[PDB]
């Protein structure tokens, strides 16, 4: 019947307003303030569209959840993302948003736009990305991380659909849709994320930032090696005992290798931080 603003800042949910959004009209506050340009993804969450905004011009992603809350726990669980999103706020390596509300019952988050994800940018270019390349996404996430791991965030869904392209050979992380604050158990908390990338810890119920590292780890050795992870079985458990896979591996530079090999340490209590990543020599200017 109305669209009102999301947040956790203020308390007070609030009604938005806009040029173009005439609440007379029938048009939710979606389609009358927005000029949808295309769809960029979709799935059982809902959709994510590259728009233009008219009240200033600019090009946003927003993100509509498929059907009306389900219930009260359905409601707060999805408006939880928002939560998540501003826990993290501004910083350089990652996505900003914008605002978020919600009207008959949907969800709406408008981001800023980025370029490609970095699962795009490696499916664009159907191969190994060069080292250098490597170097400065494996730099930027790390910077994200340690961000969020600094205030005890913990992303738990770092993978290259999560990574966004910036301009010249920079990157964000986004998506904080799985992200937790240690120390506070619910809820609902911890939704399942990608097994694929998946710290060995995590089967048994350990959570910690030092998931995201681990993630991360796989995530440039998915990238840096064009090679896809597995699901399950065997395989999983062949990237989980230390060391690496010699097949795709090759062409790493002692470098990377060295690095990879200090985020896949299986222990958590052995893992290298984002902070101890980042005090590297190979990895600062
Ligand atoms: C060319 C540029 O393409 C994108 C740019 C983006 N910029 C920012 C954010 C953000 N934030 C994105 N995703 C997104 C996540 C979660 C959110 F809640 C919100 Cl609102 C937005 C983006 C997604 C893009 N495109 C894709 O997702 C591509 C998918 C490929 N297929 C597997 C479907």
């Amino acid at each position: 019947l109305q669209p009102r603003r999301v947040s956790f800042r203020g308390e007070a949910s609030e009604t938005l307003q806009s040029p173009g959004y005439d609440p007379s009209r029938p048009e939710s506050f979606f389609q009358q303030s927005f000029q949808r340009l295309s769809r960029l993804g979709h799935g059982s969450y809902g959709e994510v569209f590259k728009v233009r905004s008219k009240e200033d011009g600019r090009l946003y992603a927003v993100k509509r959840s498929m059907s009306p809350f389900r219930g009260p726990k359905d409601r707060a669980r999805k408006l939880a993302e928002v939560g998540s999103h501003e826990k993290v706020g501004q910083h350089p390596c990652c996505v900003r948003l914008e605002q978020a509300w919600e009207e008959g019952g949907i969800l709406y988050l408008q981001t800023e736009l980025c370029g490609p994800s970095l699962q795009q940018h490696c499916e664009a270019w159907g191969a190994s990305l060069p080292e250098a390349q490597v170097w400065g996404y494996l730099r930027d996430t790390l910077l994200a991380l340690a961000h969020l791991h600094s205030q005890g965030l913990v992303h738990l869904d770092v993978k290259p659909a999560n990574i966004f392209l910036g301009p010249r050979g920079r990157c964000k992380l986004g998506d904080f849709g799985l992200l937790v604050e240690l120390g506070t158990a619910g809820a609902g908390e911890v939704q399942e994320g990608d097994p694929r990338y998946m710290a060995p810890e995590l089967l048994q119920g350990s959570y910690g930032t030092a998931a995201d590292v681990f993630s991360l780890g796989l995530t440039i050795l998915e990238v840096a090696c064009n090679m896809e992870l597995p699901h399950g079985g065997e395989g999983w458990q062949q990237l989980r005992q230390g060391y690496l896979p010699p097949e795709f591996t090759a062409g790493l530079s002692s470098e990377l290798r060295s690095v990879l090999v200090m985020m896949l340490e299986p222990d958590p209590k052995l893992r290298a931080t984002a902070e101890a990543l980042l005090a590297l020599p190979v990895l600062r200017q």
